[PDB]
């Protein structure tokens, strides 16, 4: 592979140039002949091959410190060696655990917000060993990351993978999300993406409110064991009721959305270790929920009932009927979030913030790891700065990644 | 392998048998992709390259290893042994290019791609033959208004040394003039060319609209300059169905979108000359055009007329903006009974050529990248579809700048 590549930017002729691909561990799903780079999505480790993972990994961190080559540092690697040796895996102390889920942030291609990566709350939890416990750690995680609206980003991990058959995992593929319930005439309330996993919930035992934003409980699996339904006090978690500056009809829709951002269906790898519990969370960019979640098909699919409300045309297509719904919807989502105090990013200031990031980035590090498809906002794309923006996407360890959903591997006790 | 492909919002997948056909490299290593990177002849050569477009053009006919087929692999060896070259059939030549098109990957339009139109210009020798070829090419895909898709095909490249070029990147573009106070009349992509047109004794207008002249070479000759006639050139006068204040900005478009700076390549040959032509998808002056900081650049003066608040980027007074410049832009063509395509339709079409594609020749190679419409992205059907992106051959390719290569 050659050693330096080269990105332009098209708005502003500005090319930098990218040397830390050099240092890519895993793939892609490209070869040659063929690119990948709009899909989606493209039993445990032995000794052999966690040695030069962790290796890796320390001498990485030790990098970072400043202090590579250092007495400590070889140290560090020989107590490692050593704990792989005899129990067939090692742990992290708190310092190299930290650095590594900021680091495996800082390397989330698909992240528009790594700009923040160096501040992130993480909290070891590592010594949970109950579905009780998970549900008391995540509480916590939920209350400190809110803080009532002044939102701030945070981690919380749980024991890592041994043998596959004892692990920690969160069912829900996010903290907080709205049940969804299939109706015996097709139709569907609620939040249409959420409907298995909702009659998961039903069934373990959760009576269901069967409403249109109904918060769905956690469900907790520990060491390996069956899940556990908790219900999250609905006191920590924080909601905005979604009203327009100009149109006062806009409350009748009576719409609201969650303001923590919590993904949960991840999994951490730091050193070969692989945290298949780490629940993340943030802040909403506006058109996640301006959108993705009320204008997508298959979502809550509010466009034409937005559409009718503003008057419009909505025979031609070329009306651009659609178009003016939505930008008027993520009008509404960032209008009521910072009335609310909430924290919440535009699609503006992010992309904006992310080419300042990336700049520093290609600096300092020599390199920053993108995925343009998912980088660019899903609405008025081209008038961002990062439209214009050539990206290199390859994966850095250590990383965020996907994991088959629990509900199909987990053995029933 | 086989591959497949899902749409997330339909659910739908397809299967890609297609892609096992490409040679082209991509870009893309297993560890670094590059997606969204816009750029990434002898006799021995040159034989194995005829051979599989041969195959391919006698297996599409369903004659494959006929006594046609046979002789024609004959024709063609011989004649690169004896000549280093060899020349197209025609009805190879309107294959090659209608199947170039049909493979090229960030195209939207493509399902129309049979419905291509191929003027064979291989008899040409000067720029002057060349300037009445392209002439002939405007005014028959313009049609009054009823656009129709095009392509005209200059003789192949030889040595390098004697090329067919034309200079314009699109037979049809706005000047770009530079201001003593800094700023740029007319459009600022054109800028550099607008230059070497006046360095070559062009007189501007020096205004906001001024159709630049043709700049052809033929032969690896000097280009020469050649004004089109303004009744081949059709335009469009933007205008709002509810601002009417929005005539009064004086923007005009013109009707045919048309590239001449890209190279056909058809069984090893390259036509480095072969300007094509279609119709617009709204968004490409609605949002590209007008709106980028580095075109024409109105959403501030629209916002200003559409009395937005401008003082933070948090009231998507930019996305409102964009909004109405696009409504305006298909209303105005639309009027005037100038085809165009919204990109709401376009994406369909796309959706539906996809599903076409993989029925009956097992995939359809798309660049989401650029397939994916420049503005309302994920309320069009082609965000939530999954795209296989892979080089086809025949296809348009990228060349150098011809400025950059030339010696007078
Ligand atoms: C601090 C505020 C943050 C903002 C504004 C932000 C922004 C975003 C956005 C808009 C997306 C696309 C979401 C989607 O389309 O589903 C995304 C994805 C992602 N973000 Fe961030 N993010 C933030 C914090 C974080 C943190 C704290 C982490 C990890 C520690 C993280 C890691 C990721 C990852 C791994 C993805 C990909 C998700 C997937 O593949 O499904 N982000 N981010
Ligand atoms: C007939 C209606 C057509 C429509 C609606 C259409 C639409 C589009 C659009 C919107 C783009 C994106 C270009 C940009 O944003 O810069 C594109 C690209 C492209 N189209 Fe088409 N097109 C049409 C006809 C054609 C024809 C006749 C050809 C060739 C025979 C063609 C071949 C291509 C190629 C090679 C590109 C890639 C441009 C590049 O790489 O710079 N298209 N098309
Ligand atoms: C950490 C973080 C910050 C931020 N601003 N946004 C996120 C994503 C939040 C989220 C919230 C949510 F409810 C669903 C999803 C993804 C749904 C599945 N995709 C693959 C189609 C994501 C995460
Ligand atoms: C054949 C065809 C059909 C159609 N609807 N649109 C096109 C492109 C028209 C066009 C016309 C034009 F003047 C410039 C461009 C893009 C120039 C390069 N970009 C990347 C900075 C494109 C071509
Ligand atoms: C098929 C395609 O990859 C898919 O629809 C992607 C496109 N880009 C995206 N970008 C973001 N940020 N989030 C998404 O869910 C998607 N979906
Ligand atoms: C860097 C990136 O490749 C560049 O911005 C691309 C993105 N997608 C595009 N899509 C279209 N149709 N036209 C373009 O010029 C571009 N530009
Ligand atoms: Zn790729």
């Amino acid at each position: 592979c050659p050693r330096f590549l080269k990105v332009k930017n098209w708005e502003t002729e500005v090319v930098l140039t990218d040397t830390l691909h050099l240092k890519s561990t895993l793939e892609t799903g490209c070869t040659e002949y063929i690119c990948m780079g709009s899909i989606m999505h493209p039993d445990v480790a032995t000794k052999d091959q966690l040695f030069p993972l962790a290796k890796e990994f320390i001498d990485q961190y030790y990098s970072s410190i400043k202090r590579f080559g250092s007495k400590a540092h070889m140290e560090r690697l020989e107590e490692v060696n050593k704990e792989i040796d005899t129990t067939s895996t090692y742990q992290l102390k708190d310092t190299e655990l930290i650095y590594g889920a900021k680091h495996a942030w800082r390397n989330a291609s698909r992240c528009v917000g790594r700009i923040q990566w160096s501040k992130l709350q993480v909290f070891d939890a590592r010594d949970c060993t109950t579905a009780h416990g998970m549900f008391n750690y995540i509480c916590n995680h939920v209350k400190y990351a809110t803080n009532k609206g002044n939102l701030r980003s945070a981690i919380t991990i749980f024991p890592q993978r041994t043998d596959g058959k004892h692990d920690f995992r969160v069912w829900n593929s996010q903290l907080i999300r709205y049940a969804g319930y299939k109706q015996p005439d097709g139709s569907t309330l609620g939040d249409p993406a959420n409907v298995q996993f909702t009659e998961i919930c039903i069934q373990q035992g959760w009576k269901p409110p069967r409403g249109r934003f109904d918060v769905l409980p956690l469900l907790l699996q520990a060491n390996g064991n069956d899940p556990e339904l908790f219900q999250i006090p609905p006191e920590l978690v924080l909601e905005v009721p979604i009203r327009h500056p100009k149109f006062e009809w806009f409350k009748d829709l009576g719409l609201k959305w969650y303001g923590l951002p919590a993904v949960s269906n991840m999994l951490l790898e730091i050193g070969g270790l692989e945290f298949s519990a780490c629940p993340f969370s943030g802040w909403y960019m506006g058109t996640e929920i301006g959108v993705r979640d009320y204008c997508d098909n298959s979502r809550y699919n509010i466009l034409e009932e937005v559409a009718k409300k503003m008057n419009l045309d909505m025979r031609k297509t070329s009306s651009l009927w659609k178009d003016q719904a939505l930008v008027e919807i993520n009008i509404a989502v960032l209008y009521s979030f910072q009335s609310d105090k909430v924290t919440i990013v535009d699609h503006h200031s992010a992309t904006e913030s992310f080419i300042k990031h990336m700049e520093n980035e290609y600096r300092c590090r020599g390199g920053c790891p993108a995925d343009w498809v998912w980088i660019v906002p899903p609405m008025s794309g081209s008038i961002t700065p990062v439209f214009h923006q050539e990206m290199l996407n390859y994966r850095l360890t250590p990383s965020f990644e996907y994991q088959p959903d629990p509900w199909n591997t987990h053995v029933w006790k």
